[PDB]
């Protein structure tokens, strides 16, 4: 099977929110504070 086990590989799709995209797609997915305690 796939790594997921769910549906797919990763949080129901990629190319959608934080992962494909990491040069700065995911530093403004990292919109606010309140993602973890070390902020």
């Amino acid at each position: 099977c796939p790594e997921e086990i769910r549906d797919q590989l990763l949080d129901f799709h990629e190319d959608l929110m934080t992962h494909c995209g990491i040069e700065l797609d995911e530093d403004g997915s990292l919109d606010g504070s309140n993602d973890l305690t070390i902020r």
